[PDB]
């Protein structure tokens, strides 16, 4: 016989919301949800998440995950909240403690290998001495991973992959539109993101593309600049106006050099949106021959959700360890989230 | 402890003349060349693939085909010669016969296994009386299958994938151009190519997305349908003139219907040119979210032959028998053409 994937959801804000609807219409079951916001703070996960009924599963608060992880003999837990490893290894950690397989689309947790070695080598150690699977999915594990190396498999030659990725801060909470600088000056911009300089989603995603391709990163250079418009535009997440001049967002230009010799250029742009302003991906893969793939208006969010959806069978059946989807073979479509009673 | 990669090309047309250069530069070895063109019959491989120093490699007829497999001592031999899998099967055999593993871009070979359900098993089980594999592959196996599955990935619902697919008749040789009526009149097309509606490429290409995704195929529908110009064109394959009003070549359209539900529908066209005229390559998943990807001007034969190299470790490490790429990782793109001593 099946039986419903368990699911715990943890941070139940825009994804965690899509996630929540979409496991349920494919057969799966919410058995658990965490979230510290104050205003999803014991409400029933199904009324956060827009559902015409009532789920009874409470949302409980973060200080409480454990008393959530006993009760809810849960199959994976889907990590939505921030983006840097530091800010989910707590989270994940307690995922591991309980043997519960989980899976986050925390951009570093792509592949966090170098940018957060200690953090991830520890989180392995403790997922394989508990027999269960981490691993970090989202729009990167298809739009900035193997959409490319599917291409790459078709290519003679590459001297260079150049890509383009542009989503808009809006969709998302307000960690995204915070790490990008929506509504800073432009001193502060540069005094607070400019300098730091902290590795944009794609500084990781290009190190996955290495790692998959088998290249041996040598050099890796980024520059993170304020996106700007002509006109106000105002920040959902933030909830204030953005004058002119002001940073909507920003342009990450990674550039990945290898000991191989090929070359990872990556453009990632996260802002907000003047009128006639959509989502972009494109790719070329330069060498020979020279390939150009171009996804029309991708619907960001749905296709971040949707991946880690489909990525949960392989996740149930990976070996134990921090497990980055390098080391899987590519999601495949899953009708049913139903998995072997 | 690696060697090259000893490769016999069966077909040193178009096609067979780029994989003889390209596989060089990848560090693979031409040990063998069979062409029953009488132009090609006795010249050194090196010298029609068009490179500038003899490789001492004869093109052999394929009579002493076994004379030149015996010496060879070939761990593949790739066909380039014809379309379906009646006139591939000879070659195959022969390969098999030797324990040579063959990839062919026969474009039926890709997926025969209900088109040419008999030569396929026999050829299964001479393969696997020979400890070697035979495939089919080429430019399908990405850009009419990998790419799409790999989107499917990322997908909540797959209600209908419609895919657009245009290659120029004219990069390919005579027997292409052949299966294509390029130059027949419109009753001579009706009577020899619309009346009896052999499989077009993407008829075996859906039935193996159909095979990937994990769905039953309960009909198959094809439309064969001349293309046409208002001017009179040239085929360099066949060199002929071709009068307007005259076949330019087909447009195929296949409907692949599931038992599960979903529908894969596919336009097929390879013609001659018309000024302006470009390759196309354009697929849509619609249900949730709509994805469209494009490929833009795809370098069709520069990434037929690029696909078939990648794939070689693969075949070689690949269980013995006839074993379609539907049941591999998707190709990877490779430095180096070498295997164990
Ligand atoms: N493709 C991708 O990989 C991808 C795409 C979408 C979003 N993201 C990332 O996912 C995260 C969530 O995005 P979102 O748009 O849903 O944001 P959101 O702000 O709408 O987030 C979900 C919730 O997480 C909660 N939260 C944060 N830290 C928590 C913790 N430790 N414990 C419990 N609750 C916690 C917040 O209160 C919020 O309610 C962000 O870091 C975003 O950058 C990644
Ligand atoms: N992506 C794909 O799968 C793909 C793309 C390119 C070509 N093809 C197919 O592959 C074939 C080769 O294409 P090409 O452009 O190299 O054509 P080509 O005419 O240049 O082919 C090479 C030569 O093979 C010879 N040949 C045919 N049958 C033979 C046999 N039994 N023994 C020895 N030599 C034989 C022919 O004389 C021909 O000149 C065609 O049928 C074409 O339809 C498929």
């Amino acid at each position: 016989s099946k039986r419903p994937i368990r699911i715990i959801q943890w941070g139940c804000g825009l994804m965690g919301q899509t996630l929540i609807r979409t496991l349920r219409e494919k057969g799966a079951e919410l058995v658990g949800a965490i979230d510290h916001n104050a205003a999803r703070r014991d409400r029933d996960a199904g009324e956060v998440a827009g559902l015409g009924q009532s789920l009874g599963v409470r949302i409980h608060p973060p200080d409480q995950a454990d008393a959530v992880f006993r009760e809810a003999r849960a199959d994976v837990c889907i990590l939505c909240t921030r983006s840097i490893m530091s800010e989910l290894a707590g989270a994940l950690r307690v995922a591991a403690r309980h043997g519960v397989n989980a899976i986050t689309i925390g951009e570093e947790a792509f592949y966090p290998w170098t940018t957060s070695q200690a953090l991830t080598e520890e989180l392995d150690q403790l997922a394989r001495a508990n027999d269960c699977t981490l691993t970090g999915s989202g729009f990167q594990d298809v739009f900035a991973g193997n959409l490319i190396t599917v291409l790459a498999g078709a290519t003679h030659r590459i001297d260079r992959i150049v890509g383009l990725t542009q989503y808009n801060a809006d969709d998302y909470g307000s960690a995204l539109a915070q790490k990008h600088g929506v509504g800073l000056d432009p001193e502060t911009f540069a005094a607070r993101i400019g300098a730091s300089n902290s590795p944009s989603y794609v500084w990781n995603s290009n190190e996955w593309l290495c790692a998959q391709l088998g290249w041996r990163v040598r050099d890796i250079r980024q520059q993170l600049l304020p996106t700007t418009h002509t006109g106000t535009l105002r920040s959902a997440s933030l909830g204030r106006e953005v004058p002119a001049g002001h940073a909507t967002g920003m342009k990450a230009v990674v550039v990945t050099e290898t000991h191989e010799g090929p070359v990872i250029e990556t453009h990632c742009v996260g802002k907000l949106y003047a009128p006639g302003e959509v989502d972009l991906n494109e790719w070329t893969l330069r060498g020979e021959p020279d390939t150009t793939v171009t996804i029309r208006q991708p619907a960001t969010p749905a296709l971040t959700c949707a991946t880690v959806l489909n990525r949960l069978p392989q996740l149930l059946a990976a070996p134990p360890g921090f497990v980055t989807t390098d080391r899987f073979t590519p999601a495949t479509y899953v009708s049913r989230l139903e998995t072997e009673a």
